[PDB]
């Protein structure tokens, strides 16, 4: 955890924000059953009826909010990792890091709540700025390696 | 390979998760053929006509249980190569990946075999307690290093 | 960057290929604006009116081309990582790298193109061959050191 200072930070976020989307898995199978909305034939017969095999807009939400976790969380997990090696200033690193999480954190917030616009896009702009740092950084530095 | 105890465990499961992804991918493309039943037109033009762009029941399944895959093996893959860095006692290592990898694959066959309820559903838990297991302990491990 | 000498070919294919996933969200959100198609109500609501929470087909496409990117980009982030350290000649290393490179950046040209079947696909087919040739390198190399 300490073969770069800036890994405990990145790990920290990573794992927050991998457990964070483990809770957003757990949330869409609760409004699942209380809106009685199955994807599967299978789960609707055994929760009451062929009928209860139908979409919900509640259930969707939050299937487009895990999708977006997918869209940038994996990517972070990749480019914070190799970030945290390119001996980042320890500071700037965990802030990186840490705007990544905090604005990761108010997305999902601000998608399951229904916050009105533009609160969601804002979030996900935030989010995105350390890890297009990222990238950028880990371009050149591995460009100029080749 | 060896780098650290775990890690092999780790990668032969880790392998074999991802090469059972790329699996269920050429399935989607087969059930999509033979219920000729495209995403887009230049694929419907180019097997039969337009009215063949065309959603189809098992063609949606086999997107959903590749979706699944992509919310926890994906996670899985970091967390498990980080949580065989933390020198977890190789026993209890590779019981968590044996029994993510077990529990996995046993998810595709209940989804795509469109077993019974609660068969899948079950799976899905097994699969996940190591990962939870996983991430608790790469988070103290990381927390207390900052 | 220089643990292994394929690395630097894999971070900056990798690096490029994450990049080219932030470029297709970006064009995700840019269709959404012009044909005037929102996913969400507090989203259409602030756009022009709830009549504008609707889907759109060149939207459902760029979501389409998204996904197929996390099926196989985020396989090949964990693949071409390690297979780097299983040091592969370095030139049939990043031959890998390129060749998935090339063949994924042409794959969102041909999607979101609407090139003509089968132009897609033969894309899709060609990036998997070092993907593949991957997994099975690391599965032997893990599995022989169980
Ligand atoms: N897949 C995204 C691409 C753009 C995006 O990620 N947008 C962010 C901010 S809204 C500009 C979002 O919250 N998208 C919400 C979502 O993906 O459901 C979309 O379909 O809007
Ligand atoms: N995205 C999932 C979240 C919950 C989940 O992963 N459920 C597991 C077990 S069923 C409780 C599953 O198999 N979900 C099936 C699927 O995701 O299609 C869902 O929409 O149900
Ligand atoms: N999820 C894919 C599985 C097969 C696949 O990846 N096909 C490639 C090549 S077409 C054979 C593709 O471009 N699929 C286009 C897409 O996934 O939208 C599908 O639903 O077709
Ligand atoms: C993990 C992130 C937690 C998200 C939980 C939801 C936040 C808002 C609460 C919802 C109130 C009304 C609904 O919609
Ligand atoms: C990779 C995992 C393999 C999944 C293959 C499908 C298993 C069940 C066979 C399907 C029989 C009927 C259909 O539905
Ligand atoms: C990143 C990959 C770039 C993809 C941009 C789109 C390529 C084709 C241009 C679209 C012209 C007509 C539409 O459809």
């Amino acid at each position: 955890v300490m073969s770069s200072p800036a890994l405990p930070a990145f790990l920290l976020c990573s794992t927050l924000l991998v457990i964070k989307m483990y809770v957003v898995a757990i949330i869409t199978g609760q409004v699942r059953l209380r809106k009685k909305a199955f994807a599967n034939p299978e789960d609707a017969l055994r929760h009451g009826g062929p009928q209860y095999c139908r979409s919900d807009p509640d259930v969707e939400r939050c299937l487009r909010a895990h999708r977006n976790d997918m869209e940038t969380i994996y990517p972070f997990l990749f480019l914070g990792f190799v970030y945290s090696f390119l001996g980042p200033n320890p500071f700037v690193a965990w802030m990186h890091f840490l705007v990544f999480l905090v604005g990761r954190v108010a997305h999902t917030v601000a998608y399951l709540g229904k916050l009105r616009a533009p609160i969601r896009s804002v979030t996900y702009t935030l989010a995105q700025l350390p890890c297009a740092s990222m990238a950028l950084q880990i371009l050149w530095e591995a460009a100029r390696h080749l």
